[PDB]
């Protein structure tokens, strides 16, 4: 039975990833949020409320990921290496989810914060994105997968990762590039640096995968992901059509959305499949 | 579908086994090995060899309990504050076996590093004991698990890091204590330190799950607990005789078994089964 030897390579990638992850630490006492007070009480209700909706939302998909996504990809590689990385962005998930309850704490009474929980916990949208990613996980969930199966999984947590969370990140770098909520914005920034390599390593991995498969089954999953690709974005857009009419940006957002999910494609070695578009220079200034 | 929400107790606990777990966060790099060198080098060959084989044996162990034990233990429960600590000891998991490759890098050659995985890898009892914890984890792939089936793999888990490991251990730590190899010793401890409250948490999570299962259920884990107890510890008294003999350690590395079983039985609510004897003292100084 083999133990993970670090001395001896096992891919090309896995080193240099695992030493980023890990220089990249950090976790939420590190900043402090309470001198975001002041611009969160010159906010409108309604910007509030979409701040916190989106939050909300992002807090849903990073237990998801921490809880069901990296832990079921990881069990069935074969790379110890690899898997080492994909166990410690894993606890970075959790790192993540907890974050957004330090934001909340300071922005939000204790009866505002279940608010937001329960319009999470009950929503239809969130429901259905967070039920299409985590039933490709799920699959995983018996003592041998194809390598299909596998690569498809791969595939849904890349589109988690780097294209599902920017309609959420969105609104956070949008205020943060007009100095409101500088400290929040910090905390989405690292994040964000987090999921980056995130999306790249897990798009590598399955860009491996893909080339172990059948030209059968590489044409399949071509379909399937395709498929994935606009069932997702049907959501997406009633989602920030929800969130963002009150507030006059669902277009802005719609293509930064678009921007993003050709980015997970290119993880994937992809083509992307959106035209280019301007993004908002303020959000791109919160970044 | 329900996200982590930190601002409200899912029990009393996991808090502070969150808040203890990243503050007791660190990385091999924070420990140079290369003044071991000095006391590496007037260690006999025997006492070498043992402590490769040692150092072989807890790195296999560990990639067991990142790769599998842990996410798989975590994606089966409900509590998701819980579910978040285990996420962040399993990254840690990784952290300790890619701890054992930077020890081996300062005190080994590349080809001495071979010699030693090939050495864990093809070895029958590293295999059988990995083997057995491990296939109560293996159950835990399918969709719907039982409450038996998800407590004995808490059992295999608690056997694991407060039982298993020790016999390896013990070793760094009878060096450490005379002065030997501290840098090393030093990297051994920061993995106790983690392994110690690891082992209270999963058995708290056990504890939770026995008071759920039915008197005869209850009955039937009693059983199977104590007869893999005695399973295990045959195979420990094989080890220990195999890597131990020919320094003179064996009755010595013995009782640090037996002390150790009595604390992950402990961990699980249990009564102890081994008389307590003095343990030897040059190890307590070590730790
Ligand atoms: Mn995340
Ligand atoms: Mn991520
Ligand atoms: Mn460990
Ligand atoms: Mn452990």
């Amino acid at each position: 039975m083999r133990a993970v030897n670090w001395n001896k390579k096992e891919d090309d990638f896995s080193l240099m990833f695992w030493k980023q992850n890990i220089a990249q630490f950090w976790t939420e006492e590190e900043i402090a949020v309470s001198s975001d007070k002041n611009t969160w009480v010159q906010l409108s209700k309604e910007e509030q409320i979409a701040y916190k909706r989106v939050l909300g939302g992002l807090t849903l998909l990073d237990t998801k990921q921490g809880g069901e996504g990296m832990p079921l990809v990881l069990v069935h590689l074969e790379n110890l290496q690899a898997k080492s990385v994909l166990a410690f962005m894993g606890a970075m998930e959790e790192v993540h989810a907890k974050s957004y309850s330090h934001i909340f704490t300071t922005l939000a009474t204790e009866e505002e914060i279940d608010d937001i929980f329960d319009w999470v916990d009950n929503h239809p949208l969130l429901e259905k994105k967070a039920g299409i990613i985590t039933s490709y996980y799920r699959r995983l969930l018996k003592p041998e997968v194809t390598k299909k199966e596998l690569y498809m999984a791969m595939v849904a947590s890349v589109f988690l990762e780097s294209y599902l969370f920017y309609s959420g990140f969105f609104y956070p770098l949008y205020l943060a590039g007009q100095g409101k909520l500088t400290a929040s914005g910090e905390i989405i920034n690292l994040i964000i640096r987090d999921e980056s390599i995130h999306g790249v390593f897990v798009g590598i991995l399955a860009q491996q995968i893909f080339a172990e498969l059948s030209a059968e089954e590489q044409q399949e999953v071509q379909k399937e992901t395709q498929e994935l690709l606009m069932e997702l974005y049907e959501i997406e857009m009633a989602y920030t059509e929800e969130i963002y009419t009150s507030i006059g940006l669902v277009e802005d957002v719609n293509r930064f959305v678009r921007y993003n999910a050709n980015k997970g494609l290119m993880n994937l070695g992809l083509e992307p499949k959106f035209e280019e578009e301007e993004i908002n220079p303020i959000v791109l200034n919160g970044l």
